[PDB]
């Protein structure tokens, strides 16, 4: 089984991706490309993200967006004044009611965008770096049959990561052990995959995708990319523990494994939210490619 | 709004938590009322402290404490030799159950321990504790000589870790909650009947403190379970690639008790994974003191 795990590391991991945005831009080929930075009173540190990303804008890039999750500093003021166009989630989906964590901010994403490529960039990254877009997409651009790009980070993965994540993946998805980051906020989907899967609430939401995507079209399907080296940040144990806590739902309600929905002495859900195409058929038929 | 968790974990805590459990030897040795106390330590290559902890445990000897037994695992170090001149008898795990070819791991010292012990109660202690107090053993076994209905005593530490509240009170929340009352489920400081730790099988390796908590809830709930304060520890840090091993285990076992499979895959380094292939062991009562008095459980028919 590991031959299986090395022929995906051959074909489908990149460690230094050679790509340059001209050879990127070329191959589009008529798909449209759309980042997404979900937020939370990130005021500090997503005008440098989004100042990475905004000389692509109108070329490699064809909308930059920050989809505010209903932060009050001065994360919208900052996102805009940096170049991003700053979308609510009431405005994304208004007639749905808002309910909180990132997986929410994801998935309303999908109806305030139009590309065929989605690409999600965390907004409290302190060390952002321009090439993050080029080599997230380049797999999707430039291989044939790859739908999901998640970004790995070299060290100088993390504990939810290789205490959590991948041991039970080892226990109840063994081929997915060979994503380097299973979790991680920075990662490229296409429209039709997407469109087409449930989300996961709160932190779950990476975890899901990844399953759902395993599933639906198969380990080939799936492709990660380094994007330097970064070292770890430090987070409080509880906050470490509430998003163990809500990976260990979303993959249990992926396998049929009775969660009890009982948190951490922490906000914990088994509910997803349903594929954006069964709220917006329209807006997803209109991006169906016609082959 | 409290939940059903919630109030359980209250009351229990109340009933079966000890802060400080300040009972006195003597007064737990006026309690024994003819039973008699095993205290265990594993060892596997732990010759700079298997003589310390030895040596907090053995003025017991004689007294509440009727026998200590180092239990070595196969040491190559001077484990053994260590345990004598502290005053513990030594026992390999080939001499404690010599019908069996031994596998690796934990979970097969504590399990060959039941055949190698007597006592009515039986208490386990590291052997790589840094700092043992002599009082470890008198607080575990307070609330088995004291407490009616208590089974499985669970010793905690204060703190002046990340498998515990990262991977085993998580899983528990999900798959047990009324569990996640238990500070510290896989600490190795805790103590057991014999009727209760020779009815149910033992999980190889790192899995084995969280399968006895399992079997035990499975069996008789929350009652039987007891948790003491053993004092202030800090905690030792341990290589991230044991964590992962020893989180991998804890997964499979706590899987294998609630009806969830399991792929038999160990876990992935880079490209290389191995095979959890260590066995459950049976009940001890299937191969020795097979007709002593057995374990009443809960009914769950009327
Ligand atoms: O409810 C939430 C949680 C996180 N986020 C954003 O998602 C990203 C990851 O959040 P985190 O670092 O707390 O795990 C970060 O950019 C947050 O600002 C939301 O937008 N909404
Ligand atoms: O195979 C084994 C592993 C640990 N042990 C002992 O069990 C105790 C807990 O081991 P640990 O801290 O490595 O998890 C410690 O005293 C070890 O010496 C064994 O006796 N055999
Ligand atoms: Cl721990
Ligand atoms: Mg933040
Ligand atoms: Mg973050
Ligand atoms: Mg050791
Ligand atoms: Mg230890």
């Amino acid at each position: 089984t590991d031959l299986a795990r090395h022929r995906w590391l051959t074909d489908n991991s990149w460690t230094r991706p050679t790509w340059t945005v001209a050879e990127l831009e070329a191959a589009k080929a008529g798909r449209t490309i759309s980042v997404v930075l979900p937020a939370l009173n990130e005021e500090e540190t997503v005008g440098g993200v989004v100042e990475t990303i905004r000389p692509l804008l109108g070329g490699l890039v064809d909308e930059l967006i920050v989809l505010d999750s209903g932060s009050t500093d001065d994360t919208e003021i900052r996102a805009m004044a940096a170049g991003a166009r700053v979308i609510s989630r009431e405005v994304a989906l208004p007639e749905v009611a808002p309910q909180p964590g990132k997986g929410e901010v994801l998935w309303r994403s999908l109806a305030a965008t139009t590309g065929d490529i989605i690409v999600f960039i965390d907004s409290d990254l302190i060390d952002p770096d321009p090439m993050f877009v080029p080599k997230l997409v380049g797999p999707l651009l430039l291989s044939e049959g790859v739908h999901l790009v998640k970004g790995f980070y070299r060290r100088p993965g993390g504990r939810v990561t290789e205490l959590v994540a991948r041991p039970l993946l080892a226990a109840l998805r063994p081929e997915l052990t060979c994503v380097l980051q299973p979790l991680g906020g920075e990662y490229a989907g296409t429209r039709e995959l997407l469109m087409s899967v449930p989300f996961a609430p709160g932190y779950g939401v990476e975890i899901g995708l990844l399953v759902d995507t395993y599933d639906r079209l198969g380990l080939d399907a799936i492709a990660q990319v380094n994007l330097g080296v970064r070292a770890h940040r430090n987070r409080p144990l509880t906050d470490l523990a509430a998003m163990s806590r809500q990976v260990i739902a979303t993959l249990f309600s992926r396998c049929g494994v009775p969660d009890s929905g009982v948190g951490l002495t922490s906000e914990v859900s088994l509910v997803d939210r349903p594929p954006m195409n069964t709220l917006r058929g329209k807006l997803a038929a209109a991006l169906e490619h016609h082959h």
